[PDB]
């Protein structure tokens, strides 16, 4: 049930355009095409086609304004490179419903057989990623968990940073740790020293984790640190170590990453530099589908 009055007044306006009536969505539950830790997704036609998120793996939504809160919120971004919310649709938990995305996470699709992106097609999805990150962090947003398996690419390959908002899940479970003192899930081979250290996530962690996006771009979805465990990644990065130039990595590429990878937070790149340097790095290439 929804209490308008329960909400901000200020937003009251703008729930009108959030919530999805039910004879507007054909959810195909014989389908699954997501398996998040809270949820399932499915096939759904809104004729667009959309992706519909369940959230019944958890036992309790929340506070429903708040809910609703995150909804308006994440309605009003709007980028290529970011995957958008379509909209809620309740049910006697409520259905987040997102677009399509035809070729999958960013991460798998790099890792096909069937398809064979060029060095320039890998640096021209590294771009389109630093694109979406320069939107949410204009708009004030801390991802906290960048990295390919988080970014989903359309029928028309436009990349786009997704796993936010009420899309946020564990999708690929193997990559997330549980903390001693804190019991929180962290996937801390993403993660920077700092965070690690404070569980305090800022855009300039998400940079961090950027540039690990990127080394798993040119590796073609290979998975970093593979002989650490967990979270004795402290220890190895502390040693004076990064994660090693990929074969097809162009250096001006390599020094972005470890310019992403920087030890004090505040002397890494913006997400708007990263856009600049990798624009003018994909424009030395020839040759891409
Ligand atoms: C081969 O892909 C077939 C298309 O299936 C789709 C098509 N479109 C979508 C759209 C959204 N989602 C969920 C809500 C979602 N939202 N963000 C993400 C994300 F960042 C990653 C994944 C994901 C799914 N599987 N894996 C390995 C990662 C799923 N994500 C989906 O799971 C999803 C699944």
């Amino acid at each position: 049930h929804i209490d308008l009055s329960a909400l901000n007044p200020e937003l009251v306006q703008a729930v009108q355009h959030v919530v999805i009536g039910p004879s507007s969505l054909i959810v195909h539950f014989n389908e699954v095409i997501g398996r998040g830790h809270f949820g399932c997704v499915y096939h759904g036609t809104l004729k667009i086609h959309c992706a519909v998120k369940s959230l019944n793996r958890i036992t309790d939504i929340g506070e429903v304004s708040q809910f609703l809160t995150e909804g308006i919120i994440m309605k009003d971004f709007s980028h290529p490179n970011v995957l958008s919310l379509l909209g809620i649709c309740l049910r006697s938990s409520p259905l987040v419903v997102l677009p399509y995305m035809k070729h999958g996470d960013l991460r798998n699709f790099i890792r096909n057989e069937t398809h064979n992106p060029t060095v320039k097609d890998l640096i021209g999805f590294g771009l389109q990623v630093a694109k979406g990150m320069k939107y949410l962090a204009s708009k004030k947003f801390v991802h906290r968990d960048l990295a390919a398996r988080n970014c989903m690419l359309d029928e028309k390959f436009t990349v786009k940073v997704a796993d936010f908002g009420l899309a946020r899940d564990m999708y690929d479970k193997e990559y997330y740790s549980v903390h001693n003192k804190t019991g929180a899930k962290l996937p801390v081979k993403w993660m920077a020293l700092e965070s690690l250290q404070t569980q305090k996530f800022t855009t300039k962690s998400d940079v961090w984790s950027f540039g690990v996006l990127l080394w798993e771009l040119m590796t073609r979805g290979a998975p970093p640190y593979p002989d650490v465990n967990t979270f004795d990644i402290t220890v190895y990065l502390l040693q004076g170590r990064r994660l090693l130039q990929p074969e097809y990595c162009p250096d001006p590429l390599y020094e972005v990453m470890l310019k992403c990878w920087h030890p004090k937070a505040e002397m890494r790149p913006s997400f708007s530099e990263l856009v600049s340097r990798i624009s003018a790095i994909f424009s030395t290439f020839i040759g891409e589908h």
